[PDB]
Formats: structure tokens, C-alpha cells, sequence
């Protein structure tokens, strides 16, 4: 249950009326040109003014007006940097933004206003920021907890955040000796966000970090089925169910809305064999702070 690291957690220090105005320090495409879409990694200056914590989001207000002549509402984006930031100086915030450009199939092509606003940012530009937002995805207090992270696409953001503190940073007050298991689902290799970082974490802490990739369009299971996050989880169902019934096991899930049912499908088959209903069981896990979901 380790009731998350919520001690002194600040929520909405900046609101839409008077947001923080940060500056884009860097903006780089991190997907290969052949990927089904582009995701960019960006760093904003905060001057230390945004007291965020791992697992939180910040709101961004795009420039311009909507079709009604009214300023754009804020869209939330999960912070991909740890509290210390990519520069390790506590003065920046980083985002992992997927450019939304869709025609669905054919017809009128429309671009998501805020995501496109973000991905086109140039170093030196100002950006209206609000927050921090969120308490659901805060890390567990227990440094020996079993943390299972299930993410898709940009859902990797808060988990990169967790792992920097866990394996790239040194905190006297936080020395993680538990099990961190990351499951990331993407369509192509060119879409494996921060792969190089995660493999570097694997070298450093081989006994504490377990990394499993699921590339749907390049991997299949024995039966010839595409490797979606849940089909990868399925090859560890036995272990995941065992771990799932321990008091210091927390599962975090972040990414696209679709991913949830797929995971529910797998969990149900496992729960049924052991003679318990997954809906009831999941309810209890949520209540015990051990099943935390942030899907959009
Ligand atoms: C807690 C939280 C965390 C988030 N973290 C991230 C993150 O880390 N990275 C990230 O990139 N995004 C993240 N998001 C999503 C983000 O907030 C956005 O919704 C976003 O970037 C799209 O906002 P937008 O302003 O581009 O465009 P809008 O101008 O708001 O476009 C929105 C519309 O796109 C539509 N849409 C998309 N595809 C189609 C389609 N084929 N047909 C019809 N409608 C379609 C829906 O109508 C939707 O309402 C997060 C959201 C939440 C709630």
C-alpha cells in the first residue's frame, strides 16, 4: 500500500489565469522517420519554480484561439523527467509529446492544436505552463517495493521519471533495492522511446530492473499472434500473478485508453483459474493503492 510519496506534494501552484511562462531549451524528435508518427522529447526552463514530483503532469496552454475566439484550454502532459530533471539541476521539466495529425483514414486532415504546438517549439520560445497536477501516479514510499510499470507509447513518460530517480540518480534518502519491471508496447522499433536509456539501466542494475519490449508489428508469439503489451505479459502470467498477491507490489499503467481492456482480458483468465473474480480483485487492489491507472 505504501501510500505513495505524497508528503509535501504541491498541486496546481500555477493555474490558467496566471501560469508559469517557461522557455524551450531543447526539442528533438526521438522516433525514426519510418515510425507511424513522431514523438518529440522537450526540455523547458522552470527556474526551480515548479515543485513537481515523479508521476505528475503539467498543463500546457497552446498559443492562439479556438473556433470560438477563446484561448485554448490546457492539455495535460505527463512529466518524463525526474524531479531533478535531465540536467540534474532541479531547474527544468521535460515532456514526451506525440504529434497528433489524423485524417482517421481519408478526408480532411486535422492536427491536434496543443501537440503540434509543442512539437514545433523552437529553442528560445516561451510556453505557458500550469500545475503540477496529479497524485494517483506517485511512487511508492517503500524502497524495496515491487513496481510493475505497464505503458504504451507516450505512457512511458512517468516511468522514465521513476527510473531516473531509481537508477541514474543517487539519493541517500532513497536507495531502491526492490524489483522494477517495465513493459512497453510500441508498433515498430523506430518507435521505442528512450531504448538506449533503459538498456543502460539494465547494465547498471541487472538484478533490480527487468525490461520487456513489445513491438506489435515485428514480433509474434508461438501462435502467430502480434506481440501487444498484454501478449508479452502473458508469457509471464505465472510470475505476475504471484507477485500481484504480495502487499508491497504496485502496478502502474499509463498510455492509450485502448490498452486497459487488453490487460483486463489477460488478468481475467489468470484470476479465474485461481478461483477469484478479477473485477472484485482489481477493485481491492485499487483501494490498497496497488493498481494505479492513468490512461488517455
Ligand atoms: C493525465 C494525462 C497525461 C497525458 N500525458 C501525455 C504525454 O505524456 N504525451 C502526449 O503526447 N500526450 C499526453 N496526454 C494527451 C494530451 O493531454 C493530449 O490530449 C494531446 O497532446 C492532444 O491535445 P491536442 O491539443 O493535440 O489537440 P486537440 O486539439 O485537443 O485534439 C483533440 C481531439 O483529437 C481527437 N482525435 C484523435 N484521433 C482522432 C480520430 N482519428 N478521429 C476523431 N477524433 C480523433 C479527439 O476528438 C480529441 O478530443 C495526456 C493526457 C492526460 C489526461
Amino acid at each position: 500500500i505504501s501510500k505513495k510519496q505524497d508528503e509535501g506534494v504541491v498541486v496546481n501552484k500555477f493555474r490558467p489565469k496566471e501560469p508559469y511562462i517557461g522557455r524551450c531549451l531543447l526539442n528533438t524528435k526521438i522516433t525514426g522517420d519510418d515510425a507511424p508518427g513522431e514523438t518529440w522529447h522537450m526540455v523547458f526552463s522552470t527556474e526551480g519554480e515548479i515543485p513537481y514530483r515523479e508521476g505528475q503532469s503539467i498543463g500546457v496552454i497552446a498559443d492562439g484561439v479556438d473556433a470560438n475566439g477563446k484561448p485554448h484550454k490546457l492539455r495535460l502532459y505527463s512529466i518524463a523527467s525526474s524531479a531533478l530533471g535531465d540536467f540534474g539541476d532541479s531547474k527544468t521539466v521535460s515532456l514526451c509529446v506525440k504529434r497528433l495529425v489524423y485524417t482517421n483514414d481519408k478526408g480532411e486532415e486535422v492536427k491536434g492544436v496543443c501537440s503540434n504546438f509543442l512539437c514545433d517549439l523552437k529553442p528560445g520560445a516561451d510556453v505557458k505552463i500550469t500545475g503540477p497536477v496529479g497524485k494517483e501516479m506517485l511512487m511508492p514510499k517503500d524502497p524495496n517495493a515491487t513496481v510493475i510499470m505497464l505503458g504504451t507509447g507516450t505512457g512511458i513518460a512517468p516511468f522514465r521519471s521513476f527510473l531516473w530517480k531509481m537508477f541514474f540518480e543517487k539519493h541517500d534518502d532513497y536507495k531502491f533495492n526492490g524489483l522494477a519491471w517495465l513493459f512497453l508496447g510500441v508498433p515498430t522499433s523506430s518507435s521505442l522511446l528512450y531504448k538506449e536509456e533503459f538498456e543502460k539501466m539494465k547494465e547498471k542494475a541487472p538484478e533490480n530492473f527487468r525490461l520487456d519490449f513489445a513491438v506489435s508489428r515485428e514480433q509474434t508469439n508461438e501462435k502467430g499472434e502480434k506481440m501487444y503489451i498484454q501478449t508479452r505479459m502473458a508469457q509471464y502470467a505465472e510470475e505476475l500473478w504471484t507477485l500481484l498477491k504480495k502487499d508491497n507490489t504496485f502496478v502502474y499503467m499509463c498510455g492509450l485508453k485502448g490498452m486497459e481492456q487488453g490487460i483486463d482480458d489477460i488478468m481475467s483468465s489468470l484470476a479465474a483459474k485461481e478461483g477469484i473474480d478479477w473485477a472484485d480483485y482489481k477493485k481491492q487492489l485499487k483501494k490498497a493503492e496497488q493498481w494505479n491507472v492513468e490512461v488517455y
